[PDB]
């Protein structure tokens, strides 16, 4: 099922053949899959998206790891173009990371777009 | 069924019994449940997105009604919002509605709006 990841950043031949896989099938690469969101410039990325939104559940865990994660601009993705698809509980399941990213001292400029992002994303998605 | 729809606004009481429907089940309600997304400022508006992007294959007739309408925000609203969202065949399924939208002669500045943001996904999500 690896060889179903993209390879490079253009790579948009095996998403035909990931629509077919479903939740129990998928989770095997479903991370790999979600690093491809690092980059939304990516042109493969955009072809990602609805892949990994759609089979979102199994993502949750993985999803969580990225925003414990290191990388500002993944993280930034990720909230950016996940968050507002998600079902309640999963919606639910990335408060904690919204409010502590929401929550960072704003030491570089980076840090500052994904504070702004938390705060305003936890104000308009869960008022 | 119907029941489940959303009765007004800010009606979110039926989403967690909504989450637990599927595409053969909920399709009946399916096109009352897009009807939310006419404006995107209605609190109910954001919790119906995700449900309605889950179950997209089953929306796509009644996304396509939403295009060929006479309702600006509505369709500005289930473009800017879902096509980003779509799998590969409804993606396609779509952009032939792009296509004409971005194709109208600019009369009124509403207008404008939803041409422009035509142009663009087209330029984005096609490429």
């Amino acid at each position: 099922l690896r060889d179903l990841i993209p390879k490079h950043k253009f790579d948009n031949s095996t998403i035909d053949q990931l629509c077919k896989l479903i939740d129990n099938e998928i989770e095997p690469i479903i991370f790999d899959l979600l690093k491809w969101l690092q980059d939304y410039n990516w042109p493969i990325a955009k072809d990602i998206l609805p892949v990994v939104v759609l089979h979102q559940s199994i993502a949750m865990p993985h999803i969580l790891t990225i925003l414990q994660g290191n990388d500002i601009m993944w993280k930034y993705w990720v909230i950016k173009l996940m968050i507002p698809y998600l079902i309640y509980p999963n919606k639910q399941l990335v408060k904690s990371e919204l409010e502590r990213l929401s929550s960072l001292e704003i030491i570089n400029e980076d840090i500052r777009e994904i504070v702004n992002l938390s705060k305003d994303y936890l104000h308009f998605y869960y008022p």
